[PDB]
């Protein structure tokens, strides 16, 4: 299971890895990707995922699409996690880059609310243009349930223990 964290609260647990490379280690239940509204898994957190699944995750998303139409910022998807977890939680953060309304993280990190325990990434942080800082607040003061954050960036990780309220 979930080895090396550092405990920030009752439930949210925190640890300078590389998210593909730990879900590949633990292979939790739900493995949180940072998604945009098209499930167009290009870049950051996301193009890791997606490449670590040899792109089955952009064509389960696709369909999804397809199908559905897109996410709503602030909103979430169960797909499958394929080599990397038994699902992966699609959730969209608004991206500040994107001119997106930095209030709708609070109701991105309520998805998380709805599985038991999570290995996820700071929601809105790195390309998604939030404060992490910000982002690991929100996450602290609106999930409840397990939640194992990866920080890929050892600066930011030293940089968020360091300053956690």
């Amino acid at each position: 299971s979930f080895s090396g964290y550092l405990k920030l609260t009752d439930n949210v647990y925190i640890k300078n890895a590389d998210i593909v490379e730990e879900a590949k280690k633990v292979k939790p239940t739900v493995v949180v990707n940072a998604a945009n509204v098209y499930l167009k898994h290009g870049g950051g957190v996301a193009g890791a995922l997606n490449k670590a699944t040899n792109n089955a995750m952009q064509v389960e998303s696709d369909d999804y699409i397809a199908t559905n139409g897109p996410l709503k910022v602030g909103g979430s998807c169960v797909l499958s996690g394929h080599n990397l977890a038994k699902h992966c939680l699609h959730v969209v953060g608004p991206n500040v880059n994107k001119g997106e309304d930095i209030q709708l993280l609070k109701s991105a990190y309520e998805n998380f609310n709805q599985h038991e325990v999570l290995l996820a990434p700071l929601l809105s942080a790195g390309i998604f243009g939030a404060d992490p800082i910000h982002s690991l607040r929100v996450c602290v003061d609106t999930v409840r349930t397990n939640v194992y954050l990866a920080v890929f960036d050892k600066n930011l990780y030293d940089k968020l223990v360091s300053s956690f309220l």
